[PDB]
């Protein structure tokens, strides 16, 4: 699978 | 401000 | 699934 | 303010 | 679902 | 004021 | 003032 | 699910 | 002011 | 699963 | 802030 | 699997 987080 | 997304 | 806040 | 969504 | 607030 | 929406 | 939202 | 308060 | 998201 | 919180 | 993520 | 914290 993949992810993410951004600010 | 927070953004996510996981698979 | 995805997410997100925003101030 | 305030926003936010979720799946 | 989703939802805000404003001032 | 004050405005609000939730789902 | 004050304000609040809680799903 | 989410949450805010504002002053 | 604060805000809060948790999947 | 994410969460975050901002100030 | 802070933010996070975990598969 | 994955996973991230951000200040």
């Amino acid at each position: 699978n993949f992810g993410a987080i951004l600010s």
